[PDB]
């Protein structure tokens, strides 16, 4: 049972204009999306704080960066404190539209993509190296779900059936044919050293065979 939802007109624009502008830099798509899962789980260790039992669902917070070549696919795995369905269908938890809002107006004003992630929306910058992204999660209050979307003006939610996660997000991209920079070993290294070195969680990088 999968339901089919159309993403607002703000969040549509926002995704064509990341997917058709021209722009290089592509590898601060990384940043953005180390950011998110050190901000969920920010929030998961708050909560901790006053009842310890919410950590009952895993107790170690850390990021995992996996690369499979065979798939051709980078997954973000977190145990933050994940998205229950409602919070998957509205926007995957951001304030996309009025983020959408302030980051188009500043784009006229002077900003350029990089700065994506000072309006909310760095989970978009996404779709710079990806044609699909698959968000599997699990919240203590809710289900285990997957989020899927291709661009194109709709997503789609399940319940994931997959391997229990326990607590946490993780995002699947499925790269892009001109973008497999993005599963080898020293680049991924070059990228988290180069962004995100201050990242209060460890981040650790998967080899392969
Ligand atoms: C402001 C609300 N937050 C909810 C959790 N976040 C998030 C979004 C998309 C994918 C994965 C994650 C977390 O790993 C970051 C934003």
């Amino acid at each position: 049972e999968v339901e089919t939802f159309a993403f607002q007109a703000e969040i549509a624009q926002l995704m064509s204009l990341i997917i058709n502008t021209f722009y290089s830099n592509k590898e601060i798509f990384l940043r953005e999306l180390i950011s998110n899962s050190s901000d969920a789980l920010d929030k998961i260790r708050y909560e901790s704080l006053t009842d310890p039992s919410k950590l009952d669902s895993g107790k170690e917070l850390h990021i995992n960066l996996i690369p499979n070549k065979q798939d051709r696919t980078l997954t973000i795995v977190d145990t933050g404190i994940g998205m229950t369905k409602a919070d998957l269908i509205n926007n995957l938890g951001t304030i996309a539209k009025s983020g959408t809002k302030a980051f188009m107006e500043a784009l006229q004003a002077g900003a350029d993509i990089s700065m994506i992630g000072q309006f909310g929306v760095g989970f978009y910058s996404a779709y710079l190296v990806a044609e699909k992204v698959t968000v599997i999660t699990k919240h203590n209050d809710d289900e285990q779900y997957a989020w899927e979307s291709s661009a194109g003006g709709s997503f789609t939610v399940r319940t994931d059936t997959g391997e229990p996660m326990g607590r946490g997000t993780k995002v699947i991209l499925h790269l892009k044919e001109d973008q497999t920079e993005y599963l080898e070993e020293r680049r991924i290294k070059e990228i988290v050293k180069k962004h995100s070195q201050f990242i209060g969680y460890p981040i650790t990088l998967f080899v392969e065979k």
